[PDB]
């Protein structure tokens, strides 16, 4: 089984610098591209940086360009993120995620599949594709239907395939992939989760809901750099009245 362990976070002063590390195990690290993604105290997910297996292709988010540097050491199975000129907007939990390919009859589809537990950073005193997700929260009775919607600012279709993915996150855990390519079931993901849509409009349906489905749900597009996420929907489960004879 694949495992990623991040380290190096802490509380730091504005203007300073820091280096984060991630130790990988359970897979051949040198064959895979890798990402860093952060999550703010308000629970917004923001992609930060990507590095290819041979350190030859590298991408950064606009808000971190010039201040952050991603690197890797394939012999020691470790990924790094160095940060300088730190400011308030950088306070977040930082996660490392693997870029894993799902082989299919029409191509290999790359998605953020396994994520680590994260490491926390706190800074002390002193034409992207936008995804519009709704509702902000909802409460559903056991066995009934949850429905969540996404509108993208431009099409996420690329010759008949839609690059829309859905994630589930429970408190204390990283996000988990549920649905890829708009409507394809992840491995081992139960049939009660289903996704649909195309072009700019997408939906996630959960039915019949179960007690363990209380969580926050996020859409994400992987058609163009930067990878972007919707704002998140918090689902709660309502107790139903007991039935008599």
């Amino acid at each position: 089984e694949v495992k990623l362990v991040e380290s190096g976070g802490g509380l730091v002063k504005p203007g300073g610098s820091l280096k984060l590390s991630c130790a990988a195990s359970g897979f051949t690290f040198s064959r895979f591209g890798m990402h860093w993604v952060r999550q703010t105290p308000e629970k917004r997910l923001e992609w930060v940086a990507y590095i290819s297996s041979g350190s030859s292709t590298i991408y950064y988010a606009d808000t971190v360009k010039g201040r952050f540097t991603i690197s890797r050491d394939n012999a020691k199975n470790t990924l790094y993120l160095q940060m300088s000129s730190l400011r308030s907007e950088d306070t977040a939990i930082y996660y490392c995620a693997r870029s894993g390919g799902i082989e299919r009859y029409d191509g290999t589809y790359y998605v953020m599949d396994y994520w680590g537990q994260g490491t926390t950073l706190t800074v002390s005193s002193g034409s992207d594709i936008v995804l519009t997700q709704s509702p902000a929260s909802l409460t559903v009775s056991l066995g009934q239907r949850a429905t969540i919607s996404c509108r993208a600012s431009e099409s996420v279709d690329y010759y008949g395939k839609s690059f829309m993915n859905w994630y589930q996150q429970k408190p204390g855990q990283p996000p988990k992939l549920l649905i890829y390519a708009a409507s394809n079931q992840g491995s081992g993901i139960p049939a009660r989760f289903s996704g649909s849509g195309s072009g700019t409009d997408f939906t996630l349906n959960i039915h019949p809901v179960e007690e363990e489905d209380a969580a926050t749900y996020y859409c994400q597009q992987s058609k163009e750099v930067p990878w972007t996420f919707g704002a998140g929907t918090k689902l709660e489960i309502k107790r139903a009245a007991a039935k008599g004879e």
